[PDB]
DNA sequence: GGGTATTCGCCGCGTACCTCTCCTAGCCCGCAAGTATCCTATTCCTTGCAGCGGT
């Protein structure tokens, strides 16, 4: 059902799309992953230590 | 006495850092504050003794 829904999007079903570099300007081969995270900021500041 | 087994009691169990809270109990005696009470006046009445005109 993931591959179906990512169908239903336009998105590669493969779930790994091409990128660039940004310096470079020339492409990564090996076709890389990229999708949307859910991440937490933890209470562990740096100015705290 | 003596070689042995069994029990008792002491010794020991990682490093560094960050955050938070809490730290004696009970009696006693001076003492401030607040209060109910006691003495202090005024107005009426009916006595008891000293002056006092009068003769």
């Amino acid at each position: 059902e993931i591959k179906e829904l990512l169908k239903l999007g336009d998105l590669p079903t493969s779930g790994q799309i091409r990128l660039y570099d940004g310096r470079t300007g020339e492409q990564f081969e090996r076709p890389v992953t990229v999708g949307y995270m859910y991440m937490l900021k933890l209470n562990h500041l740096v100015d705290d230590k």
